[PDB]
């Protein structure tokens, strides 16, 4: 068979995670197809969450310090939104990984910037990687991030970059729970216009993962109101939503209402990351004592690995709701749990139409988790016609960009602000004591409104959002300039 490296990685992982050693069947034909392949693979692993689909990139990054002819190194992309804190924790105590790391956890908009020769210096901190170059030598899995192609400011930017990258015949794969019949298409497009070889490895019907997770009876509900009517002390207790102010008031009333205020616990985007670092340690430490009470937001649903017995969710698109699922009877021998969607929640940055048709199409279909032949219909009908909202101009002339070498980050600024701009997504590093927080150009506003941020080397003081883009300019473009937080840093609800 000749697959060491696979062997490596199951064995170490399933020591520190403390799961006897299963079969898993698609990952060693994922490995296999990827190794070998003649041409540059392209492989979509269709895969139900909790599958374990995240030890294909730690088998591919083992394989990558004994043969480099393919890919130098693993990046892993998580969602925008997403907390990477958890897997690096497992990346560090389970295989101990400017330095070349054989894996890489980013996150989907920190990759998009790299690919546009744009600054990350401050997210990456050493450093792994600071170079679209870095990026092209490497095999690029996205784990659950292809969605930024439904947020709508967001579309022509990861579209540049899926076109140039397989352009540069870099090898990709796909790890997805809810892969659409639209986004396999668009997938399958730049896979056959650069020649590679493509693929779609979903699990067979007699699949032993599906079959233990039908032994499996968790229903889901829909109810009305203040999350906090529905909860249950004695069992494990997460109440996940579509935002984080929304998330920290659920919390500071929550403090009082659960029987011991020890077990409960925010968890959201908006930290710093050693606090992250702290709750993902006292998470894994409540996982196995007894029962807690979890809120966050969406930024726990996809890095993040916890199991719990009940589960209270706004309403969202089916692809958020299908991973919001995948945490409530997640392991083993966990064979009852409860589901129950509050349909009259606020949106958040979802868009409208798309969480209501999810709504209706489950309520008809009644579905249960991780059994794709339920939700797989669902998947289909929502997450389509991304290209109605693509700018087909300033995407060619991102890729014209991304490929020419003596085109830095202002040929980059300066093109998109002539097609202020996308920059309103482009997070900028506030900087709490010694730690750091992303924040967006409006919250920098609305920060500096209140008078708790100062910003060194940069002279207009922000106020309407065009300003606040113009320090976001800043820092893409890498200039010397520091925005900090004055203010106190609330070790428990993060900033505002
Ligand atoms: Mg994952």
């Amino acid at each position: 068979s000749h697959m060491r490296a696979f062997e490596d990685a199951l064995q170490k992982l399933a020591k520190a995670k403390g799961f006897k050693p299963e079969r898993r069947p698609l990952l060693e034909g994922a490995f296999h197809f990827i190794t070998s392949s003649e041409k540059p693979p392209f492989l979509i692993l269709q895969a139900p969450t909790g599958y374990g689909k995240t030890l294909l990139s730690y088998a591919l990054a083992v394989h990558s310090l004994y043969d480099a002819k393919l890919f130098d190194r693993i990046i892993h992309v998580l969602p925008m939104r997403s907390i990477i804190e958890d897997i690096q924790k497992t990346a560090e105590e389970a295989f101990g990984f400017l330095h070349l790391f054989p894996l890489n956890i980013t996150t989907a908009d920190t990759f998009t910037w790299d690919l546009l020769k744009l600054n990350t210096k401050r997210r990456h901190r050493g450093y792994d990687y600071l170079t679209q170059a870095s990026i092209l030598t490497s095999l690029v899995i996205f784990d659950e991030a292809h969605f930024l192609l439904e947020d709508k400011s967001m579309v022509t930017a990861f579209l540049s970059v899926i076109e140039f990258l397989t352009s540069q015949k870099v090898p990709i794969v796909i790890m997805t729970a809810t892969l659409s019949e639209a986004h396999k298409k668009i997938f399958k497009k730049y896979a056959n216009k650069n020649n590679y070889n493509f693929k779609v490895l979903d699990p067979e019907n007699d699949d032993p993962f599906i079959k233990r997770e039908l032994k499996k009876d968790i229903k889901i509900e829909f109810n009305r109101g203040d999350p906090l009517n529905f909860i249950e002390p004695g069992r494990r207790n997460a109440i996940i939503v579509n935002s984080v102010k929304r998330a920290v008031e659920i919390f500071d009333r929550a403090k009082n209402i659960w029987p011991e205020r020890d077990r409960v616990m925010l968890i959201h985007g908006r930290m710093t990351s050693s606090h992250k670092r702290d709750l993902i340690n006292c998470l894994r430490k409540w996982q196995k004592e007894g029962d807690f009470l979890l809120i966050g937001t969406q930024a726990v649903e996809a890095g993040i690995d916890f199991s719990v017995d009940l589960m209270i969710t706004d309403r969202a698109p089916i692809n958020s709701l299908i991973q919001r699922f995948g945490r409530v009877a997640r392991y083993k021998n966990e064979k009852e749990g409860e589901i129950i969607i509050l349909e009259d929640a606020p949106y958040g940055p979802y868009p409208e139409d798309k969480v209501e048709k999810t709504l209706d199409l489950m309520k008809r279909g009644q579905i249960l988790p991780r059994i794709p032949e339920t939700y797989q219909t669902i998947v289909t009908e929502v997450h389509r016609s991304i290209t109605k909202n693509v700018n087909r101009e300033l995407k060619g002339e991102l890729v014209r960009l991304m490929k020419d070498p003596s085109k830095r980050a202002p040929d980059v600024l300066s093109a998109v602000e002539s097609l202020i701009s996308i920059m309103r997504d482009f997070l900028i590093p506030l900087l709490v004591e010694d730690d750091m927080v992303l924040i967006t150009p409006r919250k920098l506003l609305e920060l500096y409104s209140k008078e708790l941020v100062e910003i060194k080397g940069f002279n207009k003081e922000i106020k309407s959002l065009e300003d606040a883009y113009k320090v976001a300019k800043s820092v893409a473009l890498g200039e010397n300039i520091e925005i900090i937080f004055i203010g106190n840093y609330d070790w428990e609800r993060g900033i505002p």
